[PDB]
């Protein structure tokens, strides 16, 4: 089969996630085909550095041996079986010790899924089971952050801050309410970060006051915004939040679907910046991407009450605890942890991307640039004395980002908002050609759209 | 070690659908090896697996085939997204072999993880279509009560089971429930034929109550799984027709356990005439060899979401995963190379058909029934009146472990038997499955008596 070949099987059959489906059948379809350490492969012929690790998943890469080893060998074994029967099967017990042995403190138990948005829906329900047998159902409002991405079930859709996502299939689930995102470069200039951290922080405890403590079960928040942008917010925010939720009986659900697992230089986001979450869902780099599982790491205060006072949790998945599926992941796990991994991204990988991300500052477009582990981003601007932006009509992100493929790059855009995510084994020499060539499609950006 | 399995995950690990304390009280159960049709558990037990994993494993275990093909994407492209404009060839293998098994005029397929998922995106589809038709009010889905749709918050709320119902909400708004065509628990004061009818009439009657420009779509199971492996009366299908055909609304048919051969067809829709806008799938789609679903979608809702919508902005990360999908292509091309559909449809169905109705004569078998490989038996403690069991009792659960006791999984909803074993199943599995059953309901029998 050939590129039209496949383009066009694709569009006569194939619906895409978040994909304008008439303007990519008019267009045509990329098809990648095979991928090998940080690269991608088109049926084109091209190789393009993956600077996205498929979709903040792939930590350790393509072609790690170990977890297609992992896959075939329990496949063999047992490829699946049900948690449901009274049953459970070594993977998964493997997996959860594993898993629950990584986790912070107090926070010792594991509800499997098969994605994050499926572990956001174990989360509402759990949050609001919770409450309800504390003798306490009116406790039940979830608060959110505008811009958030917590999945695309209707339940993460809802608890999600994307005004387009609410536009499509709704009425969403009751009982949600958004605040204001830790956003200083987009919403927050007019302040010193550390004010508008605080700022942010106070909107929490505004909303809490404005719904009544007594009906709010639930604070969510991802410690990194990832699908809004890459949004580190200011030092000051999480430690005022840390603040706000001493002084109420609210529950922390910290999303960890692209946090967790060495993206940040910790296991868990909520480890860098010091949280205690009550529930923290999990996917996308739980197995690099290698197979499909998420999941619910549920703290003891959430877990005791559903154990002692709840009898049956009425919820889960067909392919909750899938034992393929956790054989690889806790293979990945194991790899991860016996490589020294995340100790890599927070002392090696990490802040080299910091030194040679800074050195895009300087060109002529970058307005921002910012990196936490192996997280990145960009602040595309028209004016770097003022901080303008391009116009919205010129597209000017996804121009950069059209360019970054074409030079051979995965770096995408949110807005005029570039951000990266590579696996957390790139080499530096790899690290060395992300920037070169970011800054040669930044030229031709800027040379384009003035 | 079996007594170490369980420490552990007792510990750290929650199961879906358990009760927590209980089972961490009475030891969960270690499956650790399947083949063919059987599985096998820490302590060397074999046993008949009469449920097929989940209603999923429809080429059994041990397919050497389906291994392969999940190696060999592995090694080629273990994982890349949809999202980027971007597709892969074992998405677009699998949406080609999908849409060509399907009802004509589904000929697109979105990618989801899950049964559940693929609800959810047939909820945000449904409600996104009559929004971008101009009649955004045109909301309301009508499901049926004790219907199993999953367990998201979407799922569940569509869904009609009141357990779930009563954890975890409120609910997703704007669902409405009719009654279930269950003829033995909820018909025998009619005949089947004037039962199925009502069952159809009470959909017309919640349409005209809500108001027909408020109501999006019908959702149902062609074959109630979950619920207890309720075929309706042969009139009920017919007769909802009708009612479709006077009132603009969708048909959902939810296809995730009678997709994939369990009833004799591709589709239960298919056994049944359905002609359905939407259909989730999953489970049996790869046997359930690695995690994958999705909604197969009907020309009318697809050309109104391509040429009106835009972007949706609806999806999940390992929407078509390539080595799922490379799996669910393998085990489509096989279950269509082996002919084990027309198998079910032709041979195993009426062969179990024949051997399930010998256990009629039972002292608390009031009912079997059976259509394909899926199958029921209702435990009454009278024949004559056909009353159950007082709940307390727990005859159905009773039943359930002794037939696990002697080797046979064979799961009670309430006091109804439920079996959905693997399609490969030979003649005389199907013999030793009834067999084991009947020395489970003398047993049973005996120790209510
Ligand atoms: C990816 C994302 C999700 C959704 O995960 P899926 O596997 O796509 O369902 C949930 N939370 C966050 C923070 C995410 O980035
Ligand atoms: C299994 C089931 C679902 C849910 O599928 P999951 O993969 O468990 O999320 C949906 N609909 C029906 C009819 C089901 O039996
Ligand atoms: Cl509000």
């Amino acid at each position: 089969m050939q590129t039209q070949d496949y383009q066009a099987l694709d569009r006569a059959h194939h619906l895409h996630p978040f994909t304008d489906f008439k303007a990519l059948g008019e267009e045509g379809s990329r098809v990648v085909t095979h991928a090998e350490g940080v690269y991608i492969h088109d049926s084109e012929g091209n190789r393009i550095l993956d600077g996205m690790a498929g979709l903040w998943c792939v930590n350790l890469g393509y072609g790690r041996r170990e977890l297609v080893e992992a896959a075939t060998a329990q496949l063999e074994q047992l490829p699946y079986y049900n948690t449901f029967f009274k049953t459970t099967h070594p993977p998964a017990v493997r997996l959860a010790e594993k898993l629950c042995d990584l986790a912070p403190a107090h926070i010792n138990r594991v509800f499997f899924t098969g994605s994050g948005s499926e572990a956001n829906d174990t989360v509402l329900r759990m949050v609001r089971r919770y409450w309800a047998l504390k003798g306490q159902p009116d406790k039940q409002w979830i608060i959110g952050r505008e811009n958030a991405y917590h999945g695309s079930t209707l339940a993460g859709m809802s608890l999600g801050g994307m005004a387009p996502m609410h536009a499509q299939g709704g009425p969403c689930v009751p009982g949600i309410a958004h605040i204001r995102q830790p956003y200083w470069f987009g919403e927050g200039r007019d302040m010193s970060p550390e004010a508008f951290g605080q700022t942010c922080a106070e909107a929490l405890e505004e909303k809490i006051l404005e719904l009544g403590e007594e009906k709010v079960a639930a604070f969510i928040a991802e410690p990194v915004q990832g699908a809004g942008g890459a949004i580190m917010p200011p030092e000051s925010y999480w430690p005022a939040v840390k603040k706000v939720l001493a002084k109420y009986d609210i529950l922390l659900v910290a999303d960890e679907v692209i946090c967790g697992f060495g993206r940040l230089g910790e296991w868990f986001g909520s480890q860098h910046y010091g949280l205690e979450p009550d529930l923290m869902p999990i996917a996308k780099g739980l197995s690099s991407g290698y197979l499909p599982i998420g999941g619910v790491l549920v703290g003891d205060r959430v877990a005791e009450t559903l154990i002692e006072e709840g009898g049956e949790f009425f919820h889960g998945f067909t392919y909750s605890g899938h034992p393929t599926c956790a054989a690889v992941a806790l293979k990945n796990l194991e790899l991860l942890e016996a490589e020294g991994v995340v100790d890599r991204v927070r002392d090696d990988l990490g802040p080299y991307l910091a030194e040679r991300w800074a050195s895009l500052v300087d060109h002529p477009i970058v307005g921002e640039a910012r990196s936490l582990g192996l997280m990145g981003a960009l602040e595309l601007v028209a004016d770097k004395t003022t901080g303008q932006r391009f116009d919205k009509s010129l597209g000017a992100g996804n121009l950069c980002r059209d360019l970054c493929f074409a030079n051979g790059l995965v770096m995408r855009s949110v807005g005029d908002t570039m951000i990266i995510s590579p696996p957390l084994v790139i080499r530096r020499e790899e690290i060395d050609e992300l920037v070169e060539l970011a800054r040669r499609a930044l030229d031709e950006t800027a040379r384009q759209l003035t």
